[PDB]
């Protein structure tokens, strides 16, 4: 007689397995029969979520294999799906009572940053240029109302505030 043995890897690229996954790989099957067919077996649960995001089992490389005079030895693969990003958006607004502002200035907006880890500092985009000339004047890019926001559980936003100086 033999046994059926079990290991489990990572399926996914740069992530090593924790131990809370480690923790749930099944004893080994003892007192094969040589020549009768051994079948993995399967985890108590399927599912691990950690603080950076959740294992899932994929299957055993093989799903049966024939006792032929040694121990069997199944590979189970996990695959891991990081936690629920988040974006940071911007907005420009004029800080100058009576004063829209203009297309050139609106252009300037940055992209969203995407893929913001949870609990992470998010600090704005600088505008490429914080100046712009019109016919009427020049627009100046202030500030953003806050430096940094922490990711907590949501997107953030900021805003840019320009003031215009006329001609
Ligand atoms: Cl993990």
């Amino acid at each position: 007689t033999y046994k059926a043995t079990h290991e489990f890897m990572s399926g996914t690229p740069g992530k090593e397995l924790p131990q809370e996954v480690k923790d749930l790989l099944p004893a080994d099957q003892t007192d094969l029969k040589d020549g009768s067919q051994a079948t993995p077996t399967q985890p108590s649960k399927t599912e691990v979520k950690t603080a950076e995001g959740t294992w899932s089992f994929k299957s055993y490389d093989k799903t049966s294999e024939t006792i032929n005079g040694a121990d069997a030895h199944f590979v189970g693969t996990w695959e891991f799906t990081p936690a629920p990003t988040y974006k940071a958006t911007h907005e420009f607004v004029s800080g100058t009572p009576g004063k829209e502002l203009p297309q050139e200035v609106k252009d300037l907006l940055p992209a969203d940053q995407t893929d913001l880890k949870d609990g992470s500092q998010a600090t704005p985009t600088q505008p490429s240029k914080t100046e712009v000339k019109t016919t009427e004047g020049t627009w100046s890019f202030k500030s953003y109302d806050k430096t940094s926001e922490t990711i907590n559980g949501a997107d953030a936003h900021f805003v840019g505030t320009w003031e215009f100086t006329p001609a």
